[PDB]
């Protein structure tokens, strides 16, 4: 009852376009394994994304360094500010360091924003982002690095799930 | 190897009048049970100092409800920010609604904006603060309820702790 | 109190109950030669805990018997949870507590099944001995009464607040442990 | 790769390894009838697991093994750990695991005692069963060797990085699996 959206090697195309897209971007900082580009991967749905893209990053020469971040959503008392409660915290600090956000996908603009204020907090010398899937609003002025564009749909594999199902997928499908 | 500081009836003779004052404070607020003042207990060494505090508000009709949050310190990296990783965050959202940060003593001016800088993220409708313990800089900016002046010293007791030690003793100490 | 329908243990009378456990405490762990190099650790099950803590604590101070304080936070599942209670820590202890005395701190036996599971949580760190301290005893068969090593105040079924226990996260800073009013 | 004084394993053979290895786990839970709503859970310990958890999940997705993928991450003590092994759990698994089968994915086993530790963590929970893989055997006598299910690559003694594992936290982000040089 699912039908495939992207194959393995499309995802892998894109992200290595995008990988080589950031390699070009932050070649004007002079990065280096002391100040590094920092990962920081929001469980769970962007761990599989962020394995492959550390890699490709890797074949770009990008030093990289990998944080977790695990929050989980308030039940009641959240309108406007997308707040969640942290689970995991960074284990290094940022302070000065440059970040990337790596997303699935932007289910909440809000919550995303809300990520970011706490990231900010944290002073880092750079704050951008990465989302996997991107669905084409005024909210993509919060997306720096889109991969792959997709319609409105609800999907699954490659990390992603429905149900904590499905994560282990190598390809993009959707229901 | 300890002398007395403060007697645990002087500690609550202080905290009785800290809990009339912050209740005359917030009374333009017309605090409630749905919207009541939040207490953030920051752990360890703030937890009998809250439990006593929550008590006195009670005496004073203010409604109170009572979050904790746990921070450790980084190693290295962390030199103008005051970041901490957070262990524990607030089970409840803290939209729109009062918060009290709860401290024993302010050991990092820089550190205790970190921690405001957190929940600032979360979109309250006021940040303030509340520390037992007050030694007279500038940063006196950043205290609102100082409970008990005291002077330059290493202190022991009433939930606080030389390596972990002593946090159960009645009266507040010197070394 | 006005959500208060009965008042079923008064602060003054927690206290008296609190100084004779502690003082039952203290002379059981007599033998243990506990140093301040090796206390008591307390563990403050959050939230509903902390005000018992921060009292018992004190009393132990009281009876001369050395104290730490470690709290852990556990948060429940929405499912899949039936013989084993297990729950979600979110705060694990911050010492080591690998062949030391531990009292796990308790309001209330809710769950038998996840005080057990607090329980083999706790006995994977393998503390030297492990004993629970319950404020309220509320009725229970020999199942859960096994569990429970000092009951402070033996008391029938009720819905309490006060003292640290909440009502919807209120009324936790009530002086008094109270029976909620069915109009809450 | 200029930070590598040798070359170990490279991502090819590592592949290879640990899909030979998921048709021995696909074989091996042929009997327990795993479905979607039973399947077998993942164990990432964090951080070094997380490459290879990501590219074992694929495999075994290769192999037709339904799969659900839970997290946990522990820091060290600072002292008081000696028979035990235990460490902090800062984060702990979302899905309650009773009745689950369960297989603990790790890149190395660095220490037994603190692998023991989180078994008997994870045993609390009350799994089905309880299997671990680990991406790099190192030598190690049968103290260990019981410990491990599956072992992906058996490998000589050294400092590993890159698929997953840091030096300094770095070098995690490497394709092959190297040894560093001593000038690191
Ligand atoms: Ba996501
Ligand atoms: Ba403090
Ligand atoms: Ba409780
Ligand atoms: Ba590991
Ligand atoms: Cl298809
Ligand atoms: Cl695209
Ligand atoms: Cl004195
Ligand atoms: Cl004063
Ligand atoms: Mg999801
Ligand atoms: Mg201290
Ligand atoms: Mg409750
Ligand atoms: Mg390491």
């Amino acid at each position: 009852s699912a039908h495939t959206l992207v194959t393995q090697e499309q995802v892998w195309a894109a992200t290595a376009k995008c990988a080589k897209k950031i390699a070009e971007d932050y070649r004007s900082f002079k990065l280096t394994t002391d100040n590094p580009l920092y990962l920081l991967c929001v469980l769970k749905g962007s761990f599989i994304f962020t394995a492959d893209l550390a890699r490709f990053l890797a074949d770009e020469g990008v030093p990289v360094k990998v944080e977790f971040i695990c929050a989980s959503s308030y039940g009641t008392g959240v309108e406007t500010s997308g707040q969640v409660r942290m689970l995991l915290d960074v284990r290094d600090s940022v302070e000065n360091r440059h970040i990337l956000i790596v997303e699935d996908i932007v289910d909440s603009a809000i919550t995303l924003q809300y990520l970011m204020r706490f990231m900010l907090a944290k002073k880092p010398a750079s704050l951008k982002t990465v989302v996997l899937l991107d669905k084409p609003r005024k909210v993509e002025v919060l997306v720096d690095y889109p991969v792959i564009t997709i319609p409105h749909a609800f999907v699954i594999g490659y990390g992603m799930d429905y149900a904590e199902s499905y994560r282990e997928l190598r390809d993009i499908c959707v229901l």
